[PDB]
């Protein structure tokens, strides 16, 4: 039975960088499933419709597939993780393999929203950061990595990201066992989480 | 071999006391707990009227000199006699609690993360978080049941001193925390994690 760590937080809160830093530190001893790659396959829909979809509402996620994969990893089985293309607004036809590990990390904005996911977690983490600081990083990454314009990032943020964060993401912090500030640069928290992950290993 | 120093701060009735005590009990004899809120300045020479007017949530109300001295002494393997503050009489009481040196030291209080000299002694910084309404509820209960206060007195002190000082001095210190612990009075997972970290540090002291 692998040690499961749930790492939630708002978009650009540092949850991704924290989860990846934990993955790099623990190396081969960790299987990481970023829930942001599990958006539903809406490839059959016209581009214009895909551009309007609310990607911050729980309904936008393929929870069934995410849950299925988490369970497979928990049973020592490999999974074919989907790769979401943020520029094209679609799921890639090619999937990357994720091998089983003694430590499983489930990370994303809404990983603490469904009871089915929380029940699988031994440790629940919420990476906290003020909305203004997150918007800043969100704006930069969207423009530099996801082919978005400032105008588009603003429209989407105010009309979807922010409302959904307050309604769905933020409240899940109530389920967190530990809250981690400065997620993209917190050596002490990183080292501590890495040690706790090796707790079940040491038994 | 350098003791493991944990600072635990948070608003009043945040659960910082409960968490610190639970952590102390989990480590047993290998830990020394120093509650800073027993280190208010000794104003026993001033009359009650004056002592009642003091703002006990402002940094100036604390005997930081004594606190730092005691912390450093413990870090040097020397024992200390911790003063005990009498919250009913509004003054430092005659009682003292002897504290033996330990491989793990916990500095706990509403303002332990405020001064640089205290933060510099810490290996791990924890801030126990809780909503103001929930903290007030526990503050009200504790004050009436243990500190001889009335609901009217608690409300007045809270609105005029506790709250303003919390927002101006306590809350901002959360920025120095390495980890933030919610539900400090009922969080076995965070307790276990903190205890495990200390144990890991303890094992390192004996290994070579
Ligand atoms: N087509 C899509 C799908 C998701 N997203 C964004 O992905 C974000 C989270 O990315 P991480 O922050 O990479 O999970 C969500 O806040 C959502 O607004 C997007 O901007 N366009
Ligand atoms: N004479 C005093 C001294 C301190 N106090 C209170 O002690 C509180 C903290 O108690 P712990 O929360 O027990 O330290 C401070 O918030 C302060 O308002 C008091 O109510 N009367």
């Amino acid at each position: 039975k692998p040690f499961v760590i749930g790492i939630a937080g708002g978009t650009a809160s540092g949850k991704t960088t924290l989860a990846q830093a934990l993955a790099r530190t623990l190396g081969e001893r960790v299987a990481l499933l970023p829930m942001d790659h599990y958006y539903k396959d809406l490839g059959h829909l016209p581009l214009e419709e895909r551009l309007r979809v609310n990607y911050d509402h729980p309904d936008a996620f393929d929870l069934a597939l995410y849950l299925e994969h988490a369970q497979a990893l928990l049973r020592g089985l490999p999974v074919e993780m989907p790769v979401y293309d943020f520029r094209a607004y679609t799921r890639s036809p090619r999937r990357t393999p994720v091998r089983p590990a003694p430590v499983v990390i489930l990370e994303g904005i809404l990983v603490l929203y469904p009871k089915e996911l929380r029940d699988l977690m031994d440790l629940k983490v919420f990476v906290d950061a003020d909305a203004d600081e997150r918007f800043i990083r969100r704006l930069k990454r969207d423009v530099l990595e996801r082919g978005r314009s400032l105008e588009g990032v603003v429209a989407q943020y105010l009309e979807q990201v922010k409302p959904m964060h307050l309604h769905f993401v933020e409240p899940t912090k109530r389920y967190a066992d530990v809250i981690v500030p400065r997620g993209g640069q917190n050596p002490v928290a990183l080292e501590m989480l890495a040690a706790k992950a090796l707790a079940r290993l040491a038994r």
